């Protein structure tokens, strides 16, 4: 099949469905691909130039709501911001595992400038700005994570069904596993920005 | 040398400090403890008991504070509990990576549902205790794998240093990389707390 940097990446992405990241390779993408490994290195060198690019793509096909609208709040910037990340870390099998270590890139530079000065225009220093945007991203690539790895780790092994647990943590792992963690993580996220929104208020008093 | 768990564990951390968990093998397992694979075998399983084990291990030896002092608040708590959760998986390389996918052990059962007790003993629903718990983790492990995989990328490839960012974005980098992100990091857990304490004093008044 055809081999432009579209058609590789949508081979890539189907092929991390199937297997996840540990058994994405370059070799079973030159098979999924019906070519030889000398002719994927010409358009791929190794899988860390892969897993870049497939961080940036995931985001740029399914990260629908970067920017912020014009006249929408900080808050609301943020939460719409964290859901829409949340959604497209969750498109694909180990897919926080994919954004994991990646930088912004060339084609996301406009993106996320705009994101920093959009916070410093509603008062966040470039710091708290910075320190928001990373608490927002780091929250929810961990609940992602948790979510996708502990899955992974079940594929691979059970767990104690009640039989064993104490009391409260038997009924908490109930709860916190009877949605995806959705309710744990929109609540967390409703935490993170009050906790924004208070420092940001209180200026130079005593908080 | 010698085969007890204690001593397994031993040579599996050393391992996993020489070559992160994705080259951490049972057959390099084997050659660091001077054995044959088949004698492994007998001790441990596969890469997943191996890796549910050093989970649990790096807390009992590292988490120092998984317990709140008499009299503690929670808020105090929490941040001393996310601060000890930070340092444990940052002694190990790629110790957030293997943290993920891991649910309390048995022999954690005890400390996990006396922190929950705990929460609840405050004021907190379970389901409210259960959420800033999980928040507080998820967050602390996205910060802890941010920092490791941003490291462990840069090993593989490096970034463009100044000569092409954007202004904010450029001098945001700087900031965040000029500690281990562990300002980003105190910083957005104050952020977290206050917020769950905004939450837990609304009581059922609209907050
Ligand atoms: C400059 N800024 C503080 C940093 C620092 C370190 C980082 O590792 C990152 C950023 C920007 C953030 C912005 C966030 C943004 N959001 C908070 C989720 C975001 O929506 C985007 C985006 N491309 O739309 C990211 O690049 C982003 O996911 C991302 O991957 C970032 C990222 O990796
Ligand atoms: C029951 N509770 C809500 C859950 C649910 C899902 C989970 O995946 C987990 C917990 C308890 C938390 C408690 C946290 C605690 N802390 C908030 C960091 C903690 O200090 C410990 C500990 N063993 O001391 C954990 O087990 C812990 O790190 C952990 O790994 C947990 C964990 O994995
Ligand atoms: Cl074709
Ligand atoms: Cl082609
Ligand atoms: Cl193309
Ligand atoms: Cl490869
Ligand atoms: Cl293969
Ligand atoms: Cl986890
Ligand atoms: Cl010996
Ligand atoms: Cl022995
Ligand atoms: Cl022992
Ligand atoms: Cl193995
Ligand atoms: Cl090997
Ligand atoms: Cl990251
Ligand atoms: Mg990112
Ligand atoms: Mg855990």
């Amino acid at each position: 099949s055809r081999l432009n940097r579209e058609s590789v990446i949508d081979a890539a992405l189907e092929l991390l469905n199937e297997t996840g990241i540990d058994g994405l390779t370059t070799r079973k993408l030159a098979q999924k691909l019906g070519i030889e490994q000398p002719t994927l290195y010409w358009h791929v060198k190794n899988k860390r130039a892969l897993l870049d690019a497939l961080a940036v793509e995931i985001l740029a096909r399914h990260h629908d709501y970067s920017l912020p609208a014009a006249g929408e709040s900080w808050q609301s910037f943020l939460r719409n911001n964290a859901m829409s990340f949340r959604r497209a870390l969750l498109r694909y099998r180990d897919g926080a595992k994919v954004h994991l270590g990646t930088r912004p890139d060339e084609k996301q530079y406009d993106t996320v400038e705009t994101q920093l000065r959009f916070m410093t225009e509603n008062g966040f220093s470039l710091r708290d700005g910075l320190y928001a945007i990373s608490a927002v991203s780091h929250f929810t690539l961990g609940a992602v994570l948790a979510q996708q790895e502990h899955t992974a780790a079940l594929t691979d092994r059970p767990a104690a069904p009640d039989e064993n647990l104490p009391p409260l943590l038997r009924e908490a792992l109930q709860i916190m596993d009877s949605d995806d963690g959705e309710q744990a993580f929109l609540h967390g996220l409703e935490s993170l920005i009050r906790g924004f929104e208070v420092q940001l208020t209180a200026l130079l008093q005593i908080v």
